[PDB]
């Protein structure tokens, strides 16, 4: 007969957007 | 007898979230 | 003699970090 099935393949390898920019400063 | 195992799977398909917003700016 | 080989494994099992914090927001 066939052997076994093989092993399970390596896990799959996600990158680091940057944020919004802040808010204004305070008020004048 | 049997055959051997089969070979290792594929690899597994990760995706890339934004960072949160930045600092305030300066004093108007 | 000995059998084929078994089947090829399955497909591995990859994971989404945060980006970096905005720019500062504009002069108030």
């Amino acid at each position: 007969p066939p052997g076994p099935p093989g092993p399970p393949g390596p896990p799959g390898p996600g990158p680091r957007p940057p944020g919004p920019p802040g808010p204004p400063g305070p008020p004048g």
